[PDB]
DNA sequence: TTGAGGCATTAACATTTGTTAACGACGATA
DNA sequence: TATCGTCGTTAACAAATGTTAATGCCTCAA
């Protein structure tokens, strides 16, 4: 992206170098509140949150580059309690204490619209996944998933759309769409191979019926087409 | 209500008088997709949205003073199809044709700050409401759902917390909630009401057991603590 | 006064999803 | 080569929710 290469080297010219981290490693977590603002560059981060009784929710997927922030801008408060995993092999992200970010961003405004553009980003991405969660059920929350990771890590093969991606078990598509039982997820997808809407070849998954999870998936696929329209011409 | 008092001068100031609603009437609709950012001074609305089935979902309620955009501040497209439904007796704001908001907004980076605040506090919104009604279902989303009645338009009785709102009825519950048939939203709080949760006086809904709430709507409760503090107080 | 239409409640029945258990396939370790 | 643990399936039963229909309470309009 352009904008965001942009935005790595105006932070590299202010001090703020890149911070590496490896799979499985929290950037921030929910108990130890920490209000910084994570540019992260490169890798494949997962914002979660565990209940009180240790139930994991995946709430979305990030990759590079993106913003999020644990805090507010202006009170500098907590904007909630949520761990960003790096579930990628090995990410790159900028920390830049929160304070900071105000001075930083106020003698620049083109940086500005960048950082606001990808919180847009995000609402309209948040109220289309509730759209398309909250009127089908859990068979359409596993079909909306399936949806986002198509259109983001997806590419053309002749089997079918492969998912380039690793360790995503059962659970973890269970805790991305509500389920807590591995056997009622599988119980989904076992219809959806019978229904031959997807496959299963070695280490992915491959989506053949992608108008199948369009239909269950509408108003995410109408984000793509208007948030992400690059990555969503790519399988149309 | 201050930061957002000084902003209502900041923008007549530079010829954007307020224009005025009454009850049903759309400021931005699905259909005409025309791309502004509406600062709901006073008054209430949801946010709605129609599938092609003919499916209504309310994913949200606004409440003034409150900014909602409807386009990009970059791009100036869509950041998706949505109503903006007028549901108060009388409601005003100040509408902006993005383009303009860019300017207006460049200048004075003090009102920057207060829209990107109000941003965030919908970001959060958005991933504390997506969490909690993902994990119980349909039984938590009514929970949900009416705790943040609660909060917003909750004032203390007696009797209980009453939520002083026009309609609230069944099916519209089942829109903020996610069911489509009114009979289901009935059957689960025909529950509550045995459950010495809640009770219906006065063709209105009081709260005596919001703790049974929090329970089941944990991150929405944090939600409230961390980004509408005063209104979080009011009731503890 | 009667009669029409909407909202609330319940029923019953179908469908989905929650929940636990057992089986097998695979890898890893000694 | 045997054994332990993880994960993918399926079974079986329980709970929740989808779906439709019927009945009652209320307002409204002639």
């Amino acid at each position: 992206n352009a904008q965001a290469e942009e935005f790595k080297k105006y932070l590299e010219t202010n001090g703020i170098k890149p911070k590496q981290f490896h799979k499985k490693e929290l950037i921030f977590n929910q108990w130890d509140p920490q209000e910084y603002c994570i540019f992260l560059y490169d890798g494949i981060t997962k914002l979660t949150s565990i209940s009180e009784n240790g139930t994991i929710m995946n709430l979305q997927y990030y990759k590079g580059a993106f913003v999020i922030m644990s805090g507010f801008i202006d009170t500098e408060t907590s904007v909630g309690y949520y761990n960003l995993e790096v579930i990628s092999e090995q990410a790159t992200a900028y920390v830049i204490k929160i304070n900071e970010l105000k001075e930083l961003l106020s003698k620049n405004l083109t940086h500005f619209f960048y950082v606001f553009q990808t919180l847009q980003k995000q609402v309209s991405y948040s109220l289309a996944k509730f759209n398309d969660f909250s009127i089908n059920g859990k068979h359409g929350s596993i079909c909306g998933q399936l949806l986002i990771l198509t259109y983001v890590y997806g590419k053309e093969t002749p089997d079918g759309i492969k998912i380039t991606l690793d360790n995503l078990t059962m659970q973890e598509l269970g805790y991305s769409s509500g389920i807590a039982h591995s056997s009622a997820v599988s119980r989904i997808i076992s219809k959806l191979k019978q229904e031959k809407v997807i496959v299963y070849k070695n280490s992915c998954f491959y989506v053949q019926n992608l108008d199948y999870l369009k239909r269950y998936a509408p108003k995410l696929d109408e984000w793509f087409y208007l948030a992400c329209p690059a990555t969503w011409g790519k399988l149309n």
